Order: C-alpha cells, then structure tokens, then sequence
C-alpha cells in the first residue's frame, strides 16, 4: 500500500493544470489508490510549479501522499510507475511539422535518458504533447533497449473521444451508448476516424443515422477559435481515461484507441512506429483488435515514416 | 432524469476547474445524471462555446446536456443546485461601498431569476467574492421564493486550507484531520480555528490561512482556481450527499436561530453536519472571538443596501 509514483511532465501548463486534480482525486489509479504527484516543467516554470503544488495542498485530497516539483527528469522520474508526458516545444508562427518535431527531438531523448535511468522497470509511458507520436518513438528509442517497448505509447485518446461525442451527437444518442470508433495512425491532420465498426447498443452506427472525418480532424483548431486557447480540459480527460483503460482494462465488448508500438501488429503496418490502433486492454497489456479494416492508412504511415526520418531514426 | 446543475461566471478559470469535475461524477455520484446550465456575460459567449466543445469532447457519460448562455432566467430554468462563482470584477482601489454596490446589482438579478424560474427547492452556494453578502443579497432578492436554509455562501477552500496546513504543522496525512472551522466572513477576518480539530481519534496559523489566497497569487500570479473548484464541489457533495459522522465542515449559512447567539439575518460560516440535502449548526465549540468579523458583515449587509 505504498503511493504509487506517477510523474507529470509540461505540469506548469493548461493540461497539467486540469490534469493533475483528477489524479489526485482518483481518477487515474483509482479511488482507494494513493497516489504520489512528480511534476516537472523547465526551470523557469518552478514558482509557477510551486503554485500548483500549494493549489493541490488546499484541496486536502486524502489520496495524494506527497508532490514534489523540479525541473531535472533525474528527479521527476525516479521509482515512477506512469509517466504521463504533456511538456513540449510548442509550435510558433512559422514553423513547419519537421521544425517542430527537430525542437522536440532533444526534449524527448533526455526524457527517455531519464526514464530509463530512473523510473521503475514497469514504468507505463503516455505522450500526450505534440508530435505525440513521434515523440514517442524518440523517447523509446532515446532508452537504448532498456525500456519495454510495449509500456510506451502516445495519445489518440482526444481524438477518439471527439469522434464518439460527435457520433453520439448525429445519431440523437446518448454518448454512453457509443463505443467502438477508431483513430488510426498519427495523431496529426493524417489520422483515420473510422466509424465503420461503431456502434450504439449493439446496433452498428450508420444504421442509426438518418464531414465526419473533417470535424474529428480540426476539433483542436475549432477550440483555439473559440476560446483562443488549445484544448486542456479535454486532454486532461482524456489523458486519465488513456492511462486507466489501460491499467484497470477496457469493459467487455469495447476497443479504445491507442498510439502504440508497431512491431508484430496484425495490419501489416511497417514495424518502428508509434501507430494509434484500436486496442483492448488487459491485466496492463495493450492488445490490437484484428479485422477492422489497408490502403486508407497508407498516407498517415507514409507521414510516420517521414517524421522518424526527421527524427534521425 | 438528468439533476440541472446552473454555474454562473462559467468562462472563468474557476468555472473551467469546476464544470469537469461536476460532469465526471464529483458533484452528484456516480449514477445521477447531470444537466449543465452555463451564465456568463454577453461578451464571454463565444469563450463558453468553447467550454461547451471542451464538454462534449470529454465523452462524459453523466453528462446529458450542456446550455450556454447570458440570460440568467435562461441559465437557472427549472434548476435544482445553482453554484454562483461570477461577480463584479474587483478595479484597483476600489471603493467597498462601491463594489458591494456593483455586486448587489448583479445578486439582486440573479436572485430574481432564480425566484422566477428554478426549482423551488433549488441550492444556492455563492463562491464569488464577497461571498457571504453576495449570497444575502440573493437570497434577499428572492423575496420569499427561496428557502433561506437554501442558500449558502463558501468558506470550504479556507477550511481545506485550513485542515491541509493543521496537516503539514502535525506532520500526518491530511486524511487524519478533521474538524477545523472557520467562523464568519469569507474575508480577512474569517476566524480559523483548530480547538475542536481532531487527529485520527486524538483531540502563525490564523495568518498563514488568511494570508494564502495572496501566497497563491504571488506563486502562479493568478488566483487559486483548481481548488476554489474542488471546494465548491465538496461544499454541494457534502451538503447533498451528507457529511460522515463524527465530521463537521464550514458552511456560511443563514444565521437565524444559531446556537452561538450570532445576530440574525446574516450569511455567516459555522460548523455543520450535513444529511440529505440540509445543514445543521453544530453547538458548544466556542463567543467574543467572533465579535469583529460579526460587525464586518453588518457593515456589509447596510453598505450594499439591504
């Protein structure tokens, strides 16, 4: 019954803000679960750190043990189960895709130093900040063998969710009733919302329904429209529903999308990526669900492909 | 069917910690389903289009509905809990009487409206500075629609504060503390005290209580906003869902008939135990301690007109 050591990086920010009270309150590991917060952001970021640190305190949660703030992974990392990456070089006015995964390249390659130097031998891994999934990689490979390839994955989950509210919403449905949309591919303007093994009930969608794809893509672009501001809240959400599905277990009957190593899928995707896919999730072990699908996918790996080459792997 | 839950100041930050949590399940449990019904002015319309995206992107199971708006008889239709976390943005050197003045406008409508259009038996908790009058003067307003046991104002973030630092200063897990109080005006001269605070079963601090709101600011160069959010939801749930027993936590609440021979017709925090929806004063944990913050909300209550 010790706290379990749950690291939070970019926890200065509007994610981590929104992120942190639902771990501390349960969300994340359960509500009999204590739970000890690591929160890392850079070193400019640490009275703002201290800030969040004091917030927590005032919210007297009886689950959260300890919260220590730094700006050195070394630290934030050590003995961790789950690491749940939201820091990120984020892209400015004239930057490309490949300029904003070159920023990001340094950041992840110290994270995955790090975590593999320090963190627990079965520490889970989320990248949440963006190019999630190529970030991913970086920091998988940046391990050098030491970490489970399985146990580093990158966060479709945003997505997925907008996908099943947006189908729940066109339907008429109550979005409790809908599962079983899937994100496939790169968390970018590359990614495939499909809805074609989705259902209501048990009902499969398009049968209860008298720009899908569009919509799901630039749900982001329409939030920063609308409140000047990216998406928190919602990541936040989905960031805790990301990690508990695959520490607690999807429910029976439901598949949920996950950015996920590519080697041995059952696609026939090309090996070394990071790829959302639909998964179960069982005793802490992602599975790809077979048979839902090829040449959809192929511009989504093509980008992959090219974004590991930038990445200098 | 769905619990219609109003949340006033909604495009705030406090508003933005406050409306997920409530959604997830916090505010209600785990089976009642909630409707969300969201104020705030009429230039903030298209930031609460975009709390309401934000919503329904969570995918949140409990979440029936979700109406965004700038009209309060549109906001507090048919509601059955009302958490009022807008208030008149505080100017630099402002005069009191002129802030409870501004404030006093905003709670005379908004009470109106909630006489007008909620449920009958609706909950109010004010969060939104000056709290206790803000909720006096709603609750004046309603001219007899609103039940006076049904409207609060919330001292909960200085008590959380308040358990969190007797915690820290005892070295144990804040889950072993309970029974903290904080008396009066959710303002400076808010009494914080420990005499009747509990650790497991076993029996600088005033300052440091009030002084941490401006601590926060000084830190994030904003204020607190997660957990004037998570108070506000432990004040409803623990008001709602009732309190455990053995456990009293700080309410302001209609102060006729107190056990404490405060004077009546004030919106005043004391020790409560909760069940089923309602409060009740727990006596004997004091009487000349609260003498000050008494006269501040005296004070209050004339200078904002009532």
């Amino acid at each position: 019954m010790s706290a379990v050591k749950v690291a939070v990086t970019g926890a200065a920010g509007q994610i981590g803000y929104a992120l942190v009270p639902l771990i501390a309150r349960g969300a994340l590991l359960g509500p009999t679960t204590p739970v000890e917060l690591r929160l890392l952001d850079i070193e400019p970021a640490l009275k703002a750190l201290a800030g969040v640190e004091a917030e927590l305190e005032d919210c007297a949660f009886p689950l959260l043990d300890k919260v220590v703030v730094t700006a050195d992974p070394r630290v934030a990392f050590d003995g961790v189960a789950i690491a749940i990456m939201c820091g990120a070089f984020p892209r400015k006015a004239g930057m490309e895709r490949k300029d904003l995964l070159e920023m990001n390249a340094r950041i992840f390659k110290e994270q995955g130093e790090a975590i593999a130097a320090v963190a627990a031998s079965d520490c889970r891994v989320v990248v949440v900040g963006n190019p999630a999934n190529t970030n991913a990689l970086i920091l998988l490979k940046s391990a050098q063998g030491k970490l489970n390839p399985r146990h580093v994955t990158a966060m479709t989950r945003l997505d997925h969710n907008r996908a099943l509210s947006l189908l729940a919403r066109k339907a008429g449905v109550p979005v409790s009733q809908v599962r079983n949309v899937i994100i496939w591919g790169n968390h970018s303007s590359t990614q495939v919302p499909d809805t074609d093994s989705a259902v209501i009930g048990t009902t499969p969608a398009r049968e209860a329904i008298k720009d899908f794809v569009q919509v799901v893509r630039g749900r982001g672009a329409e939030i920063i429209q609308l409140r000047g501001l990216s998406s928190a809240m919602s990541a936040a959400k989905a960031a805790v529903d990301h990690v508990h599905d695959w520490i607690h277990g999807t429910p029976e009957g439901v598949y949920v999308s996950m950015g996920v190593y590519s080697d041995e899928n059952p696609y026939g995707v090309p090996s070394g990526l990071i790829f959302s896919f639909p998964c179960t999730c069982h005793a802490g072990e992602w599975t790809v669900v077979s048979g839902k699908l090829k040449q959809r996918l192929a511009s989504t790996i093509a980008e992959l492909q090219e974004e590991r080459a930038q990445a200098g792997l």
